[PDB]
């Protein structure tokens, strides 16, 4: 028996597993229960803390994926399958994982806490691309990741109701953060040095914890990769959340009053709610998800935009960034003329129809403004430019401009902010060349996946992954990603100078402006238009 | 008596003068009466044709400048005084001018008819910069210019009234064009080949004649320099014109103890005021402090213009028409010193962000806060939002694009798509003699002297290159007048037609023609396609 793999936490005893990496071993505790199973009468309810157990929990393998939609766009294709559930689905899914150096650290080690993305409707901490073994070995941090409920199970809301208050997936995440406060020291982690990091909806989640006082006391620093709590897809108002929940109930034959509606929903098999969840959206769109965090005054006391404007962010350091081509991946899910299997050289008519798919639920006047700004009026009908332009529309509106607005406001209100654009397209990418560096494709580099010999990355890619892991861990340790002067240095982003760095195989290059002209449109003008 | 200097026109006999030009002699008939003097009871009324006379009228010097405002921004300064009246002011001003080769052409010669600009409130055919002698000598065309009423006298309108129906200054121009049809042959001119040209409000006027069927039959080609009839300053609606006329009447005491009332009585009272008294108040009836807005301009009242120029252009079939159109490099700069905060010809006008924002409201007057925010969005560099030189240039672009470039671009694109052959230019040479500061670039009005061949005047101190440049331009303009195509009937760089898709235009400067694409296409998409939709909602 190996004592390094036996840990006692508040609820009881656990047995972990020793993992190999090319750099040496790591200890892992996978599938640690942190809540009571949120099922039966507990579906839609806030998570309850896991009650203490006798005996030893086997923490040697990932637990179930929270019940969710499974993508079917391209069955068996690596680029989509890599995001799909890779363990069995269950509502019994509130488990978390801890990776630590081997042997266990005996002094307090900085903690990275990963929150997966997936539009709040999908994702799992067990995905291969989130394997924490390389970051932990290389950079000697403790890494924690949790599953949280998604889709209707995590975000269905009848606002005001006790039976389905909404935001329970964010409470699962908060409960995991509390568990980290109470137990991470037993693994060698320092609960006073916790850095949250997340991508996409995971990044939106990180932002929401920043903006919610009861979460804010549970961590110290934040990293938001390709996502922000102020993204137009990341929250829904109370009225529309009620509308969607009510429609879902109808679609699944409920009722046979909030209490009655929820009671009926609780009788339905999980897969039945999943089968209808896309259909409660108000229109056909890309980058919109039915069940997302609701602004109801509780978890979020106001919209993230308002909270961001009102906040004093002295004492916060935050690392934020985007990939080179944020919009491209979403276009194959509904923009007319798009496919991963051709060049997607669309026509002007397709472009104009695509603007309403990618900028859903705005007035005709707003759409015309989008078309004005994203048309090259010297080449209004050129298909390659139209393809790139619609990618820009979707990527700017949903990711780049919300991230830029968060970055500028936080910096202006006291935070120290570092910004990047990730510009390396992986040698192993399975999506077509036209998509460039798509959403999600920096993650495997941050997690050091190229170091895995069984995969096919180049030697240059391994060095690049090592560089990125070092920036991320430097940031978690000190609030500053920089290595000692040599360089160039990564300067802080500020509302005026707007400096960020390119992350690519080449050394850091400093640039100015996160699509400043386009983001002035989305961040400054378009809301005034929508308001009048 | 010299037979070359004697001509009989329908009204009677004329005597003209022989003018010397650096290239040789020209015949000039200056100050030919073409209407009855529009004064006393004829003030505000359409022009009446000139009654025939016995004996010989001496057409031997320019007649009076139509009564108008006189600029006082920079007293004595060449750059402003060159546009000010250079003959006595009078309401008795409806005379035109004919220049013809000496000896008179023996076969019918193409005619150019010049219409001056000046915002419909100013201008005169007598200004030195419109001297027709060089063009006639160099290119052997006949040149005609006319005075037309301006300000209140030409454009005060009480729509529906017979006593001040509006647009009478446009009717003055039209009567002159009819005179050309009836009489130009007596001077050796070909009435079947008349090309109108004009700059600024004169260019807007040309376009209004294009769009008004009774004028359209009086000429065959058109040139629009730095102006268009669809310009936002160029026309006013019936209600706003009535409001302006009524407020002007009120400011000078008409009617006594009241506002508005019976139109006959209102106008009768206005007709008793001294001309200068109307002039002293004409700027005060505008709805706000602005630049590039003028109180009394053509009114869209269903008569001269049956619909807005914008709509007439969109609806028109322009097959059979050739047009030449263009802009100078810095259309906006000249207007800024007339009211944009922080601007002066006497410093660098390096304005602050706050002055830029205030200037946007002065330069894009009478739009919603939302429309103004859209302008600020499109004209701010969000990487350099407070940089004074960029702000100075951006406000110049705002004013020039909104008032001149984008209206010309829209007219050019619509006419081309609807049948016309169109040629477009940007004029990019700053005159060696220009007296405005360097920051203003090539300002509004500063191509005219080259088109008229003014650098060929010895008493002026233009360079030899500039004389050669002037000769080139006169050649393009007269080629266009003769053939509907400015290109030379070889190994010379060719000027391609402008079309809605390719949007090709040429750069006019000392260097040879360079072909470029797009008349500020991104900016003009904003002004022409989007901003109107915004204003409607
Ligand atoms: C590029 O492909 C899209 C998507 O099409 C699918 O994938 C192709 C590789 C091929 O297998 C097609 O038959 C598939 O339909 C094409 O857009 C579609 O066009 C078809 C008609 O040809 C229409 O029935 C679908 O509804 C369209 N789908 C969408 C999402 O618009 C597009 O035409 C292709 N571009 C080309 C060929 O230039
Ligand atoms: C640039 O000049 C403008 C215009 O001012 C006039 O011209 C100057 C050259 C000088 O002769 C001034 O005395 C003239 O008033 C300046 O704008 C003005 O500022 C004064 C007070 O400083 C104010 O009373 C006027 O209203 C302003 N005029 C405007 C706003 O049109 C401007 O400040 C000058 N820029 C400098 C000096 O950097
Ligand atoms: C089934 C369905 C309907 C409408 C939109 C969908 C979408 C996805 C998957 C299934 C969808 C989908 C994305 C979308 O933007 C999207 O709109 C990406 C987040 C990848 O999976
Ligand atoms: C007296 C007065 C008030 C308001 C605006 C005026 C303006 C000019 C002259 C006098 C003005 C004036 C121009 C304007 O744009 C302008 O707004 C240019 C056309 C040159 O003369
Ligand atoms: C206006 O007053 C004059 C003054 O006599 C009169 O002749 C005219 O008919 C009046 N018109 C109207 C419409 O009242």
């Amino acid at each position: 028996e190996d004592a390094e793999l036996l840990v006692t936490v508040r609820g009881g005893r656990l047995r972990g597993i020793r993992l190999k990496t090319p750099g040496g071993p790591v200890s892992a505790f996978l599938g640690i229960p942190f809540a009571e199973p949120p099922m039966g009468p507990r579906r839609f309810l806030p998570p309850e803390p896991k009650q203490p157990w006798s005996g030893v929990v086997d923490a040697t393998t990932f637990q179930s994926v929270c019940y969710q939609y499974v993508d079917t766009l391209y069955p068996g294709f690596e680029g989509t399958e890599m995001w799909n559930p890779n363990r069995e689905l269950s509502e019994d899914c509130l488990y978390l994982n801890v990776w630590t150096p081997y042997p266990r650290p005996t002094s307090p080690t900085p903690v990275l806490v990963w929150i997966y993305g997936g539009g709040f409707y999908s994702g799992a901490s067990s995905l291969d691309v989130y394997d924490g073994r390389f970051l932990v070995q290389a950079e000697r941090t403790v890494l924690v990741s949790m599953n949280y409920r998604v889709g209707a199970f995590g975000f269905l809301a009848l606002p005001g109701s006790r039976e389905a208050p909404g935001n329970v997936g964010l409470l699962d995440q908060r409960l995991a953060l509390q568990w980290v406060q109470e137990n991470v020291a037993a693994f060698g982690g320092d609960p006073t040095s916790v850095t949250l990091f997340g991508e996409s909806a995971g990044a939106a989640s990180v932002g929401m914890h920043l903006l919610s006082p009861p979460s804010r006391g549970l961590f110290h620093r934040a990293v938001l990769q390709s996502g922000a709590p102020n993204g137009p897809w990341a929250t829904v108002g109370m009225g529309e959340a009620r509308r969607r929940a009510t429609q879902l109930a109808h679609l699944v034959g409920c009722p046979p009053n909030d209490t009655e509606l929820v009671a009926c929903l609780r009788t339905r098999p999980a897969q039945v709610l999943v089968n209808h969840e896309w259909h409660v959206l108000p229109q056909e769109s890309v980058f919109r998800f039915s069940f997302v965090p609701v602004v109801d005054g509780d978890f979020l006391s106001d919209t993230p935009e308002a909270l961001i404007n009102a906040g004093d962010f002295h004492g916060l350091q935050v690392l934020v960034g985007v990939v080179k081509d944020e919009g491209s991946y979403f276009l194959v899910y509904g923009a007319p003329g798009f496919s991963k299997d051709n060049e997607s050289l669309i026509s002007r008519a397709e472009f104009l129809a695509g603007v309403r798919v990618g900028v859903p639920q705005v007035s005709d006047l707003a759409a015309e403004a989008v078309v004005l700004h994203y048309t090259d009026w010297l080449h209004p009908e050129d298909p390659a430019r139209l393809r790139e332009a619609l990618s820009d529309v979707v990527g700017d509106h949903n990711v780049v401009c919300p991230v830029a607005q968060l970055a500028g406001r936080l910096a202006a209100q006291g935070a120290r902010v570092y910004a990047y654009v990730f510009e390396h397209r992986a040698s192993t990418l399975s999506w077509p060349l036209w998509m460039g560096v798509p959403h999600g494709y920096e993650i495997e580099f941050i997690f050091g996946i190229p170091l895995d010999p069984s995969r096919n990355y180049t030697a240059e890619e391994k060095i690049f992954a090592q560089r990125l892991m070092r920036y991320w861990a430097n940031f978690a340790r000190t609030g500053d990603p920089n290595e000692p002067r040599d360089a160039p240095q990564w300067p802080p982003y500020t509302a005026g100078a707007q400096q960020y760095v390119s992350l690519d195989l080449r050394p850091l290059e400093v640039r100015r402006g996160l699509r400043a002209q386009a983001c002035a449109f989305w961040n400054r003008f378009l809301p005034k238009l929508l308001s009048a």
